[PDB]
């Protein structure tokens, strides 16, 4: 009934990318030419209206650094069609064969992109609630886009959010700080060696992750600003974007490439 609808013959489902509890994820082709990602709803598992809220949100939030909705099939069996990002989630990308080649100039640039996407979320007064590398999609030429696989993650979650349910754009900023450690460690789990119960407490006592090996101190300092006890004292995404884009001229103009970063 809307301009997003497509015939069912428009979609070729080519390669299965993952199975969930409510359906599947496929790489495929829309209109014989456009490479596409296809999200499946297994009937009976979830309200059609519930599954289609994903598309409704993706219609309202459009930006070059947010995952793009292409089309829907809104009658059961339902299909949600989005743009195909050829490198998968950032986490897998960072951990995989491409890990070793990425250095700080690339990693900061990816950060700048994510920040930009999140700066749009900021302008829209939306909250992500689960920003981290597993929810970032990577495409050609290191293009990064904010996304949500919808599939707890206290290690990435701001204390006030984890404890008191206070999820804001500022608990997103905290998460972005943790995202920065994922970028600088090539995808390792944050707070290595600590279980979930060890993180929540120590963070409340004021523990913050130390500067990762080879990371410039100015970048760790930026993480620390994202990790301030007081949500309102955390920097805006607009600020994070600008800082990251200008990093190699204004902040670290003497940066020398090392072993890993
Ligand atoms: C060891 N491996 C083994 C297998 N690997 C996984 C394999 C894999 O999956 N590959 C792959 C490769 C290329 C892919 N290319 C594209 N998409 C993929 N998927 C993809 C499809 C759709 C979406 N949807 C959204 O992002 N939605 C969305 C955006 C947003 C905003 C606007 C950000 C807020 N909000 N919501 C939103 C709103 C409401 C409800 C919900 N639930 C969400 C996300 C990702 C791909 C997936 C993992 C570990």
């Amino acid at each position: 009934k809307d301009a997003w609808e497509i015939p069912r013959e428009s979609l070729r489902l080519e390669v299965k990318l993952g199975q969930g509890c409510f359906g599947e994820v496929w790489m495929g082709t829309w209109n014989g030419t456009t490479r596409v990602a296809i999200k499946t709803l297994k009937p009976g598992t979830m309200s059609p209206e519930a599954f289609l809220q994903e598309a409704q949100v993706m219609k309202k939030l459009r930006h070059e650094k947010l995952v793009q909705l292409y089309a829907v099939v809104s009658e059961e069996p339902i299909y949600i069609v989005t743009e195909y990002m050829s490198k998968g989630c950032l986490l897998d990308f960072l951990k995989g064969e491409m890990g070793k080649y990425l250095r700080l100039p690339q990693l900061v640039d990816m950060a700048a992109q994510i920040a930009s996407g999140m700066a749009y979320v900021e302008r829209m007064n939306y909250v992500h609630r689960d920003l981290r590398a597993a929810n970032i999609l990577v495409g050609e030429n290191l293009v990064c886009k904010v996304a949500d696989f919808g599939l707890f993650p206290i290690k990435w979650t701001a204390p006030e959010a984890a404890l008191y349910g206070r999820f804001t754009i500022k608990s997103d900023v905290w998460s972005f700080g943790i995202l920065l450690t994922e970028l600088t460690t090539k995808g390792r789990v944050p707070y290595p060696g600590m279980v979930n119960r060890e993180v929540l407490d120590q963070v409340e006592r004021g523990y913050r992750m130390p500067c990762p090996p080879e990371c410039p101190e100015s970048l760790h300092d930026l993480m620390c600003q994202c990790w301030r006890k007081d949500p309102e004292e955390r920097p805006t995404f607009e600020y994070l974007q600008a800082f990251l884009e200008d990093y190699f001229t204004s902040t670290e103009p003497q940066y020398q490439p090392g072993e890993n970063l």
